[PDB]
């Protein structure tokens, strides 16, 4: 990455702000800009690359094998049970959550089992999160 | 990646902004932008890339044989009873929520067994998040 | 990485900014900026790259062979029982959550069982997390 930016309300280069209740008189700007801006990102030279993989089997005896990859989810037990019971009562219940097995944002990169991999990899995940507002 | 950006409210680059109850008299605004931008991504120069993948097999006696890629779910229960029971009652549920198994965004990149990859992987993933807004 | 940036309310190269009752009078103002960004980012010379991977295996006798990969979830349980019971009562719940297994980001990088990887790999996660706001 280069160039990774978060504001919460107000981003600018060049910015005259006037708020309210305010007497603006004989104001002169002279503003001269000259930006430039050179970027040389994942310049690649190769001449060769190989990515080679062999297997061979020969005169052998193989029993019992077992390969398993990964992320191996078994025997996964969620119980929530919710029991109310009213006697003459009041209930106000103006916000209230049950939440299980939630999720926003779920990336995955090259989850395998055999991998040969040459290159470049990049994740970007930026966000605000309000799981909760509740007046 | 090169230039991500969050901005909550304004992005400007020149931004001349004026409010409520403003008197603006006599303003005079002289601006010059000379602005350039040059970007050289993902120039790739290559002469030879090779990929090989050779099995071979010969005289072999195999057995038993279990192989098993990523992401194995066996075996999940989610239990969620919900009983609820009146008894001369007076209930005000002005937001309630009962979620279970809730995804936004599920991204998945190269999820195999065996791979051979070459080159670039990006992923982007930016958001703004509200689950509960209840007034 | 290069340029990494949170800002909670305003980001801005210049910023003539003016609050509420202000009384502006009078200003001259002159700016020259000659800005210029040079990058040189992730260039790569190789000549040469070499992977290898080879197995053999040759009047070989393999029994019980396991082989488990990573994040091996087994034998999980999750248990909230939640009883109420009323009995001429006031009840007022404005903001009450019950949350199990909750994720915002979860991002995974080359999870695998034997990785032969040559490169670059960026991960940038940066946000703002509010997950209860109960006026
Ligand atoms: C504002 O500028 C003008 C010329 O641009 C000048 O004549 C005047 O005196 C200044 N002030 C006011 C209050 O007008
Ligand atoms: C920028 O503009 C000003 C006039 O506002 C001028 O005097 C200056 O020479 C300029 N600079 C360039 C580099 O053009
Ligand atoms: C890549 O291209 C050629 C080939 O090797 C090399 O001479 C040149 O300097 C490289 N360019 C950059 C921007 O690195
Ligand atoms: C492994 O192989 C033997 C026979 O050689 C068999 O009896 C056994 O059940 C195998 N293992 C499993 C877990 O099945
Ligand atoms: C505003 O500018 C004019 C000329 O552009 C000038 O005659 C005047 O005095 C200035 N001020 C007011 C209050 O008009
Ligand atoms: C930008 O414009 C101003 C006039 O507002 C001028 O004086 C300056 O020479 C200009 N600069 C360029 C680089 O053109
Ligand atoms: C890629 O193209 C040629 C071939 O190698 C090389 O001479 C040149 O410098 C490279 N260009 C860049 C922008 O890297
Ligand atoms: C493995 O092979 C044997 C026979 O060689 C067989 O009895 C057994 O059931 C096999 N394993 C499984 C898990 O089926
Ligand atoms: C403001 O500037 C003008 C010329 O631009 C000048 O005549 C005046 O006296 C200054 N002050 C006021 C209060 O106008
Ligand atoms: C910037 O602009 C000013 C005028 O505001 C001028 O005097 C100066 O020479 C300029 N500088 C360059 C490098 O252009
Ligand atoms: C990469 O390209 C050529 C090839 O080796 C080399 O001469 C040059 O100096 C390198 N460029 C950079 C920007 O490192
Ligand atoms: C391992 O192999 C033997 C036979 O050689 C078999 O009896 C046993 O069950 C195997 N192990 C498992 C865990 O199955």
């Amino acid at each position: 990455s280069i160039d990774v930016k978060y504001i919460g309300v107000k981003s600018a280069y060049v910015s005259y702000d006037v708020q309210k209740r305010t007497i603006y008189l004989n104001i002169t700007n002279t503003l001269n800009i000259t930006n430039n801006n050179y970027y040389s990102v994942e310049v690649e030279n190769i001449t060769a690359q190989v990515q080679f993989s062999k297997t061979v089997i020969g005169k052998a005896r193989l029993n019992n094998i077992t390969i398993i990859g990964p992320l191996d989810m078994k025997q996964i037990d969620y119980t929530v049970p919710t029991v109310i019971a009213e006697e003459m009562s009041y209930m106000y219940d103006f916000c209230t959550l049950i939440s299980i097995k939630v999720h926003n944002i779920v990336l995955m990169m090259q989850v395998t089992v055999t991998t040969t991999y040459f290159g470049h990899s990049e994740q970007i995940s930026q966000e605000r999160y309000q799981y909760v507002d509740c007046g």
